């Protein structure tokens, strides 16, 4: 990388942004004409998520949207990253658009507007529709189709007032975790060849969306892969080229968390070698014709980092230290993830990044003044956001910085168990309490991040 | 039931068999342009099958039809019961005929009508195309529609000379062991209302493929169950009625196993009432016409019988007997449920009813003499056919009997593990060498079953 | 508000905070065993070395005079005063705690003493541990050991810590030494030998000084619906049930033994093959007269209006851990254990597991831990408004340690320990405990 | 030929057959309490009855004479004789087993007895069993008993049967009685306790009148490929390889040990906390001088060249409790064993489980184990005609039999047992046996 300085810090038009996704936050999962999701089925399904907790009223986003636009105002944030459920504009997933849930989306895209907020659109954050489901889903040929259709609808209806989309959240996690390990939705564990049909499908999906996407007003489009970045040893040379080529490895063992797997495809058009020798049962057929669709132009990289791993001087993954910082879901806290994550991505592809989500999980409750203190939450955005300046000092061009989450909200196996909100949501009176975090992260957007 | 008395025993006409599935012997899985199916894939995902056995090759059938026509007309067998590959015949499931699989099945069939035996048709016999499992499977609308078409093509083809039909084989395992305990092809664990989806779709198939085969030339028309028949504690009544109502028996934690679930809706075009009160999420939606569909007029009721289980007098299941004689598979022997299965069906659906499974998995081995000798498995069908013949006596509408299997062959989940055949098969070298038990089903069939 | 000579207290337990596990004669115990057999423990730690509080006894000891504690509770390790579990006693053992005693009177510290915190000596277990007859009289000698050497400067005992969790998960479930998964009635036979052992070394205290004598139970209290007379008495019923299926975790099953002199109905009724013989000595024996009831009480479950158990609350707040927090446990267990057994109730253990990590600022800010602690003792206080017994509250844990089959990976402390420097930080909640007993808490 | 002295027998073991679990003062041993456990045993089957052979020893000794049996290979009851393990003897216990041998006496037949057949008494359980330093003295006191009160009578002895399966399923993988799963050192203890407890056993069972004694293990033989010398030298090799991850199972392990006087190399080479200390003298302890080795044979594996196993054949002839049929494993597992350790070898087990049942005809056809037996008999003969020192053959077993974990769900026997009634009824095998014996196996 060729440094920038240190002097300006975060850039001046820099996104400081909050992100939350459909599932999580929206509930009225049944009313107003939206079609089943896989998350409505899969969390109603015994055993499935944490106390058989499910997204069917979550934060009452849905019904409460108006107050929630109002902390976003309050806390001054600059983007709000959302995501559209897919089954509420479309309830079969293809065809006749529901004209309530466009109306939801609109009233929140004008909400934003109106109080100078710019929209970040995740079209997919997981929440494919039932009916689709039923037609074998990724694995279909022409899930990539129905996607297509689907982005159509986005722009055709938010094209006007929404500039900035994200086709794909985490296909890592939705992929591996949805077909891979069975733990989200749907719940599959299906053989390595089958996880490759349905990688080639969301990434032609991917393509054929972009392309919808560039249909009309000019925009800003994004690819959000989970990165779990490789933390070098020390500032060796070869130690650091260690993390990085860890960090770009894969294999037929062990692909479908990485971040080559699918960033090369998108990026560079091309898939990690090895998939051209596989030749296992059932392996789809993948064309040149498929890998130019795959890495239409993109504007923006999105990487969702909580947290890294520490290698050694070889690329191994180093023994975590004894009572390591961690979090409330169990993981480390690992500040330089958030410099060597962003530095690795731009030095390989050479694109804008941006954060679209970085965040803590806390144990956070309402103390006896009526407040919600998360100092830890605190520590950990101040610490992430130091390396993050010090990435951009050293010339990885970031766009942007979206904090997990808004709210408190479902978070998929593991319920509402979890808390990563800068707000805390009482889920008996759906109360918001603006967290100190919240508070915290207020002040670095009214200083632009200079006082960090 | 009227008895019609013990002077007569076994009808003139009645139909002596032996049967296969397509899986279970063909082999040449990847030849003739035969498209993939649900099996060929599950079967070479790691772990799904005792020490990775699968059927590509399994007893070559497609290659060695001859030596084994030749086996049957040599132990006088009546009639053949065998499956069609769906694969073979529609390798996209649906469009393209392959006529090369055609015409193995022509050669089989002119194979056996020059041998005067009678074939007896599988349609499904748990191969599902892989390709339509990509579009979902039975989970999708369609999957009707796309059994109709194989069936149209089945009867176009093998109308002429093929008067026996079987729609669907034991859809309580392929759902169940396929869709519920994830123990079959393919391997999938979904919730109650998925299973009672994909059972709707099933029996819509089997409606449309009614319908297929009506048009043209005349035949007689079957469905098969699995069934484990309750065996009463005794003769009185109250002890029999109490067997009869827990064998019908069925609940919404325990259906895709049971024989009412699965012949109510063929028979009587009804599910048991449990099914119309579930409200579950995304239960399918059960029309007056969809029951109207399932219930085309069939001509017999097939059960796959291998054993029972013994019920108390109020049909609570009652401990199986220390050291009770068993089978290789580790199933036991319960000879009283060739009597009581066919004949509360009887009683229930007053229809006619064939045997088209019945058998018994041995430890068999070639001795030192060169022979394959199986006395448990001749005890095993003397008793089980003793007890058939005591139903037809008591009045139980019997039209054949069908001895699973003709071959040694791939037993699903366990392989190669399990020897169910008349035949023994010789794996290395592909030998056949019939067992004591086919030239003791030679003499049964030849006597008719009079001196057993 | 607390009474005058309310023992304001942290505690400890030997394992989880000495290391030093193979110095100075120490035998082996069931922990470094259990510890070193790879999957038993999160990421494979183990308390070898642990806070090393054997080698810096001194610094802890001025940590807990600078938060003013009135009381230090900590157990010693049985395998470091005699190796084998029986026979030759090691006297640099002893001298260790003759040391921590010292500098504890020299503090006016009051040393509060658990004999049995899990560490049970591997050459013991190799005898079969509790499942042998033997089992009550090898505890008894290790308790006149701890009289002769110690009943001179500590009036304070507890003779068991949580049975409910060393029986059942060392020998029920097997997720703690030595992780074994015993049939009923070698649990029963466990349980009667560890209850018969309390009994002796009840009779071996009380030779010599007068002391008090206390036996402590993991409690989780059901709290009632409401404060309706009915939904009172469900939860009482439903706190102390016990039956066949479920005991080994419940108050009733041990501690009416030990108080009443009576088992629950039900473990005379079962004639299991190879169930103890419970006689009326033994009954006798067990239910030897004590001045303290030890609750270890961290979080209750909530109870309807028929005793039933209602689901957690959506969110509810919870610790690092996992488990929920309710302030109301600290109430109606003290108040429970009391009505029932008409005893003094010491809370033997209080606290919660954080997520605490020294910030940029080179503090420990735990004020989740903070906001636990004034909740619970509110209740506590309650109790006691309400003429619940209660003669002490210690704070589970001085100092960060080995939480067992979680290895590190939870923090109870109200210290900070950085396990790479062994460097004690004390958290705001130190600070905040240090006021509440400055002011005996009459500030809560 | 066979020798003219050639011992053919069958053999049957004391809680497989005995029943009479709670009677005549006989004290309880693992199994008795493992059997009552829920879910340890196919469907909680357990050998409270068995076939009742306590109370019907007429009718098999009727039946082994009827068979023509030159000998009878039976294992002792410790907790029938010895209640408590040690200590007070039983001399209703002691009565059975001198009427057992005076009526095989009295018949013509070679009383073989087994000492240890995995029912180790509960009460020495409950003192750590194998894991307590006293455990080979419990075991010497066991054995001195033994010779005793049927050293007149008995000049066979085997001091344990398959210490593979009694350590290696009984305290690793959990599935056999007691049901434990313990870290690798404590394996290593129970296997020495085991071997010096062996040795001990030697000591006592040679005071008094000569006998012959052996020990016998559990061995999967590995089958060359072919006849070349590499194949067999690799066969060889993997045969008595071992490793600190695999070694319970192996042949190597415990029978250098005894017969070397030395365990592998890797054993040097564990550090493990709690590992024992093994001594020259505990070796030399160990490795007394034995009369026979005896092989427990039922199947092998094939090895390539390399050395490396080979898949098991698609559809391989099995059993009814789902092992291959590999006729080879009884030439090569002898000559191996013999060419290794220059001792007498006798197949102290060799037989098949079968699905059997009574035929309409009521009679119990088996065919399968009638070809197994003549299969592996003809590999035996070959081996003697090469030239190995084989002293006999016994049969697995005389009657259908508990069949530990599978319970009464895996047949064994020659004698099919109805358990309805406790009816016997002899099966072709034993016929076909019978013939064999009368014939010396010459026409095989």
């Amino acid at each position: 990388l060729v440094p920038r300085g240190s002097h300006m810090g975060f850039p001046k038009d820099f996104l400081w942004g909050t992100a939350t996704a459909s599932y999580q936050i929206e509930g009225a999962a049944f009313e107003d004409g939206k079609g089943l999701n896989i998350w409505d089925v899969f969390s109603h399904q015994e055993g499935k998520i944490f106390e058989n907790h499910n997204g069917d009223v979550a934060c009452d986003h849905y019904n409460r949207l108006e107050e929630d636009l109002d902390i976003l105002s309050k806390l001054g944030v600059k983007s709000y990253r959302f995501s559209v459920s897919w089954s509420r504009v479309l309830p079969a997933g293809i065809g006749q658009v529901n004209h309530k849930g466009i109306a939801f989306y609109q009233m929140l895209i004008s909400g934003l507007r109106e109080r100078g907020i710019i929209p970040c659109m995740t079209l997919y954050h997981w929440d494919l529709p039932y009916a689709l489901h039923l037609k074998g889903g990724w694995l279909n040929d022409d899930s990539p189709n129905w996607f297509a259709e689907y982005a159509k609808v986005i722009k055709t209806y938010f094209g006007k007032e929404v500039s900035y989309f994200i086709t794909f959240n985490e296909p890592q996690v939705f992929v591996g975790c949805g077909y891979l390990s069975g733990n989200h939705a749907p719940g599959y564990q299906l053989p390595k060849a089958e996880i490759v049909r349905i990688a080639h499908n969301v990434l032609k999906a991917h393509g054929l969306a972009v392309k919808e996407l560039r249909k009309g007003e000019p925009c800003k489009i994004g690819f959000t892969g989970a990165s779990c970045p490789c933390i070098p040893a020390s500032d060796r040379k070869e130690d650091i080229e260690a993390a990085y080529n860890q960090y770009f490895s894969s294999n037929s063992n062990e692909f479908v968390f990485t971040d080559a797997f699918w960033f090369d495809p998108v990026l560079k058009g091309r898939y990690p070698k090895w998939v051209t020798y596989i030749n296992n049962v059932s392996m789809p057929i993948i064309t040149k014709e498929d890998m130019e669709l795959i890495s239409q132009p993109i504007d923006f990289v999105g990487l969702n980092i909580y947290n890294g791993k520490y290698v050694n001087e070889d690329g191994g993954i180093l023994q975590k230290k004894q009572g390591v910082p961690r979090t409330a879901i169990g993981w480390p806290i690992t500040q330089e993830a958030l410099y060597w994550g962003p530095r690795f991505t731009s030095e390989r592809y050479h694109k804008p990044i941006m954060i679209t989500e970085n965040g803590m999980s806390c144990h956070d409750c309402i103390s006896l003044d009526g407040k919600v203190h998360d100092e830890n939450r605190i520590d950990y955005m101040h610490r992430y956001l130091l390396q993050l300046k010090k990435a951009i000092a050293d010339g990885v061009d970031v766009e942007g910085y979206y904090a997990w989450s808004l709210l408190d909200n479902f978070e998929w196996a593991n319920g509402y168990n979890d808390r990563f909100g800068i707000t805390y949501v009482d889920y008996e009176t759906q109360q918001r309490i603006i967290k100190d975090s919240g508070f915290f992260y207020q002040q670095i957007i009214e200083t632009n991040g200079d006082l960090l």
